């Protein structure tokens, strides 16, 4: 027992991480089989940046302007091509470290690792989730940009996630592996407008299963609701409404604990109406919900990677 | 920016991870060298772990008894040896994987990362820090025995914790890599007594530094104290009392924001006195203590490894 906002073991993205770099800009690549996947404002100048061309900047590139490096070695780069805000560039050797990977998109709510690196070499890994407003809340410093995200299923490795940028409040903006931005967001160092992070309901109902199963059991109420009821309170607090997929989703958690879906909703309506009254939940003082219903089964029933 | 509860890289760890299997018990072994180290508790039928004699229990175990699995590979065990409360198995075959390693002996108050095994298989990596009363809160279930905690320096894996159990309470306790327990915890399922777990206060100042540097500054107050007005409140709050050496490790810190130590303790003072009257403080409504102030410098500077 014990529940931890736990990340994918690394190692297997640890091998795909290299340095790219084009004139004075240095970020991180993602090198499966013989391409390298970065972050198109690679070929940007801070002057660039405030109302890049990227297709003008492009026809300036040639494949030898673009630096990659795997640890100590050169990789040749033999053609390259620009898909949507990233940059393919074919290299003469397949990465021997490649897993078995897919790219995917994600939805709003869904969680996933980053390996947060620089030139190419990674400093850590921490958990996720796609915030409704298609935000996540990472740790990105200047050069981290290329970092991805992904989750694991047995030997696959799903990349879901690149980062691209910060938002002027310090949220973050990324892309997936096609290059297509998470969101309304664009790679311009323009003003952007992040709209309301609200609260994944259905994560918050999985976090307080994992309490429950863990014996933090102080919240449990003498109440039910309906769904329309705990959605009309759910609205007023800023959190996402609950729908019938997402109570089918909580079906097993509902099974292991015994705890009906909408008796665990009537829970959590006076965890929002009266607050925690200065306790905790897993040793949080606020409702967390950056884990699924698959994160809290994985976590509590122990699945493995390989 | 951001700031995130962040783990090493896993790799180098999850590529010296095997399963022991003694009898009817499954647990996780480390190969460095050609060194195997576990839980001697492995030699254990549940029976057994009620008042186990592992020296007696120990001489009816040969090397042909220890059933040690890499992936798909059997390792030839070619030797035996209990130190303190670990096993240390002699294969035939050195790990070609073996990373550049130490064993330490952490102090309360230092962080880790965890990588939590089943059957030699990977599950996923968080950090922890070593408590007070020398218990981590970890997640740990029935085949988690020794999963490893790990510290990286570039290049070099310092391993400073092995899981050996479950306290009544839901708490963890291991040992060092020479299998000596960290607090006054034993290898029997015996009722064991977890002390007060007191508030890592420099860890406290570390985070709020990071919440400054990061623009969660609303908490930043108009007084200073000194060590020892701060130290009679830190003790009402089961806070650690905070040492002038405590002061020095938090000087880059220090002078990075230009917020004075004591200072910022006067702060901390407020929001113990005071607390958060319902804001957040980097996402989190209460006060975080497993971020130490070298985590702080690395995870704001992006420090790398390989
Ligand atoms: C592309 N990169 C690396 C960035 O972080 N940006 C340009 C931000 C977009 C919004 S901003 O102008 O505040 C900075
Ligand atoms: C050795 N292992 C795997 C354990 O977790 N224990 C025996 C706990 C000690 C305290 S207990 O008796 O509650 C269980």
């Amino acid at each position: 027992s014990g529940f931890r906002k736990m990340a994918f073991p690394s190692g297997k993205v640890e091998g795909c991480m290299v340095q790219v770099t084009c004139g004075t800009t240095t970020l991180n690549g993602l090198w499966l089989d013989d391409v390298v996947y970065c972050p198109r404002h690679v070929i940007c100048t801070s002057e660039d940046m405030l109302n890049p061309n990227y297709e003008d900047l492009l026809i300036r590139k040639s494949n030898h302007n673009f630096l990659v490096q795997a640890g100590n070695v050169q990789l040749r780069v033999i053609g390259h091509s620009m898909q949507n805000c990233v940059l393919k560039l074919k290299v003469d050797t397949a990465n021997p470290k490649t897993p078995k990977y897919k790219f995917v998109r994600i939805q709003p709510g869904q969680t996933f690792s980053v390996l947060a690196c620089y030139n190419g070499s990674p400093s850590g890994v921490y958990q996720c989730a796609m915030r409704p407003n298609f935000t996540i809340k990472g740790s990105f410093l200047n050069g981290s940009c290329g970092s991805v995200g992904f989750n694991i299923d047995y030997d696959c490795v799903s990349f879901c996630y690149m980062h691209h940028m910060e938002l002027p409040t310090g949220v973050h903006a990324g892309t997936d592996l096609e290059g297509n931005f998470y969101g309304p967001f664009v790679d311009r160092q323009t003003a952007q407008a992040a709209g309301t992070d609200t609260t994944i309901t259905v994560n918050v109902l999985a976090w307080l299963y994992a309490a429950v199963i863990n014996g933090d059991r102080w919240f449990l109420n003498r109440f039910t609701t309906t769904l329309n009821d705990f959605n009309l309170v759910a609205m007023k607090y800023n959190y996402e409404p609950l729908t019938q997929d997402h109570v089918d989703i909580l079906g097993p958690l509902s099974a292991q604990t015994g705890i009906a879906v909408l008796d665990m909703c009537a829970s959590l309506k006076e965890l929002l109406q009266n607050g925690m009254n200065g306790r905790t939940i897993l040793g949080s003082a606020l409702l967390e919900d950056e884990f699924t219903p698959f994160d809290v089964v994985r976590q509590c029933s122990g699945v493995t990677f390989q």
